[PDB]
DNA sequence: AACGAAAACGTTTTCGT
DNA sequence: AACGAAAACGTTTTCGT
């Protein structure tokens, strides 16, 4: 149970056991053996809390999430966790559900648990969270889902959501569309307002006016896609193409369409965003803007592990790049030939 | 940084600080105050590794998963994590991907981290994993995804996958079907062979022979649904209804159908399984057997927290119940009127 | 009454022999 | 050369004053 019971059992010191265990200093084979053997019978497991107490690090990462069911997220997390395992780190997942208090509760639980660093995916960053985040300015952390830098006490990865919004609108335009609608995720999120403006840029360049009857708020969830679609597709005057700010919501956009009779992309075209793992299987296969999610995760881990190991101190920010992925949900629009 | 710097700062003992911090014994207000105040300026955070070292428990749960992207799973995990937070527990997620070694690596990392208990979702349990699981027979754990009890050193929750398979076939039968096909998940999994046999029971009762050209192995992933469907729907002689052992795979079953021209449920009917969170949004809305997933998670946590707290020792097993959920992907079959 | 002294948890590492 | 003695990490708790 203890390094003692083991040392004793092996007729050696604990200092010796600790040396064989951690291969920290030369040790006679027979000794080594003897130690292992005792470790076996004893059925010993080194307490990492004991060693952590001494060594000052826990070899563990704290993930202050929002939620982990949402495909998007689920995908990043599984990414993060993989780089944790690759590099010995243990992962502690905290879905704060956009709840300040819960955020408070996790950040603390984390700090007490003394995580080597913090990976931040809160979606929304109002001042009180920004505020709270700074107390923990001491523990090394990277905020993986924001716009710019409202930080200076942090590491960040930027997703270029604007340039994705815009990639989306452009394609719709390059396909013949001009009566386009949009359902954005929450405007308090980067992946919300960010994508939206990207897209909106595109329209103004195209001089395409976007009627408010055609912009309906989503929340990244299926029911919001459904409701939003249904709302745009039920205008007396409806668009020819829709930009849905998140695939999952998009999926719920397809559901409405079909249920309302309209064919996609024959009746309406739909371009989504994220390129979730199973969008290729949406019906019809979803055309969307893809987010390098695996790389969003690893670039975060790796960006954090650095501050930790190399004890780096100057705030960093690495960009990642969204790319269009043409599937089967967008059809040429009316202006395709006039260009 | 330390209880010392704090105690000092407050002009009190550490024993006193520890008492105010943990509300463990009466303490003069002014003292209390003084302590907090020092805790504030000091910007103090109690090390839970220190306290864990002393108190003998980490107030943390180890989740030996398989994967966490898969909706099914993703859903349970988010469940587990919620009950962890409800009850103070910290969660450590370990996706072992059905990799023994990785399993070895996580189980150890976990034990060393000294988790208060283990939540087990490995999907597949070959002997070498069963074997490995027993060494850890000392730490309190519940295996949440298996058939019966190949355990005796554990707590378990059973999902009645058989009775779900069978619920599925029955409905298909009660709808007029007799040329039915099936795509099961991996036969080394409960949710695989279990559901399958449930369903197969149903057929034998109905005297419905199920042609092997109609049973195609899935792996719970979209591409397997797709491929499996495509394979069944391309028989010179095809079925009228299909039972797809997992919703995600089902989703890929719809994709093939559509892409092959066939309408669902007009051309083929499809009943899935799991009732993932967004199946209501599949197109068309997926008819499926639902797994109480949130309750599968909580019943697991709660079942574990017991062995921990109440230090219970006699192996338990609590059943959970799958229920049919009629959506819009199944249509009456040819025998509907003759019954 | 209200609080402290110091032993203790399970290890790592620095002197040493 | 090969290994041990004992200080130390940051707390909790049991005697005590
Ligand atoms: O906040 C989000 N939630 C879910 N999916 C998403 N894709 C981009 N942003 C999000
Ligand atoms: O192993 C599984 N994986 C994914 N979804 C599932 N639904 C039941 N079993 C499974």
């Amino acid at each position: 149970a203890t390094i003692k019971d083991v040392a004793k059992r092996a007729n050696v010191s604990t200092t010796t056991v600790s040396h064989v265990i951690n291969k920290t200093r030369f040790v006679a084979e027979e000794t080594r053996n003897a130690v292992w053997a005792a470790i076996k019978e004893l059925h010993y497991s080194p307490s990492a809390v004991a060693r952590s107490l001494k060594v000052n690090h826990t070899k563990s990462i704290g993930l202050l999430a929002t939620s982990s069911e949402a495909a998007y997220f689920a995908e990043i997390i599984e990414a993060v966790e993989k780089n944790c395992f690759q590099k010995g780190y243990t992962l502690i997942l905290g879905n704060a559900w956009n709840n300040l208090e819960k955020q408070r509760a996790y950040l603390s639980m984390m700090a007490q648990k003394r995580v080597d660093g913090l990976l931040v995916m809160c979606s929304e960053y109002p001042e009180p969270l920004l505020a709270m985040l700074e107390e923990y300015r001491h523990i090394p952390m990277v905020v993986m889902d924001r716009g710019e830098a409202k930080a200076d006490f942090t590491d960040a990865v930027i997703d270029n959501a604007f340039e994705g919004g815009y990639m989306a609108g452009r394609y719709l335009i390059e396909r013949g569309h001009r009566e386009i609608g949009v359902i954005p995720g929450p405007l308090e999120r980067n992946t919300g307002a960010g994508r939206l403006a990207g897209f909106m840029k595109a329209m103004e360049e195209a001089m395409i006016k976007v009627p408010e009857s055609w912009i309906v708020q989503g929340d990244f969830e299926p029911e919001s896609g459904y409701r939003a679609m249904q709302q745009i597709l039920s205008q007396p005057h409806r668009p020819t193409a829709v930009f849905c700010g998140g695939d999952i919501m998009a999926m719920g956009a397809l559901c409405a369409a079909d249920e309302m009779g309209l064919r996609v992309p024959q009746d309406v075209s739909l371009i989504g965003y994220d390129n979730v793992r199973n969008a290729r299987y949406f019906t019809p296969a979803l055309t969307t803007i893809h987010q390098p999610k695996d790389s969003l995760g690893e670039t975060a881990f790796n960006m954090l592990l650095d501050r930790i190991v190399n004890k780096r101190e100057e705030p960093q920010s690495i960009e990642v790049h969204p790319r269009l992925i043409e599937r089967r949900s967008v059809a040429d629009g009316p202006f395709r030939d006039y260009r």
